[PDB]
């Protein structure tokens, strides 16, 4: 799709059988989602560092639907004040930024 | 242009005869430079909140150039961990995300 920035860009994803919502931030270097689970092993990662790291859980190769289009990547869980999709799944979307 | 996202979407700024840069980002509803003075009236706005508010200046109707593109719109003058183009002026070059 073409979204424009009028309203913030918020689309619907699809992540392990579970439906959510989530921000395109080209903000954001990754992808943190706060209100999902995830099967088998993952890595601890620390994001944050302003006042202090928070860590999260870094699960890879995350086969994931965003706005119906689907892609792989690594999906961070954690605390977020709003589920994030971050630069990392958007350049596996092919998106760009057009003006 | 059109701007990939395999590293941090960056641009090129001139804002008041001022050189600067400034991150495209889709995650934040205003525009925040820190490394600017701007002439004339402003309004004091809160920004930020988790933890605590941050005053800052609002310019508005400030004329400033994004990537070679000109547009008009408000820009907030305070601290801030990067420079941001947030889209309030993402809509005035007519910016899209595109996949």
């Amino acid at each position: 799709p073409q979204i424009t920035l009028w309203k913030r860009p918020i689309v619907t994803i699809k992540i392990g059988g579970q439906l959510r919502e989530a921000l395109l931030d080209t903000g954001a270097d990754d992808t943190v989602l706060e209100d999902i689970d995830l099967p088998g092993r993952w890595k601890p990662k620390l994001i944050g560092g302003i006042g202090g790291f928070v860590k999260v859980r870094q699960y890879e190769q995350v086969p994931i639907e965003i706005a119906g289009h689907k892609v792989v990547g690594t999906v961070l869980i954690g605390p977020t004040p709003s589920n994030i999709i971050g630069r990392n799944l958007m350049t596996q979307l092919g998106a760009t930024l057009n003006f």
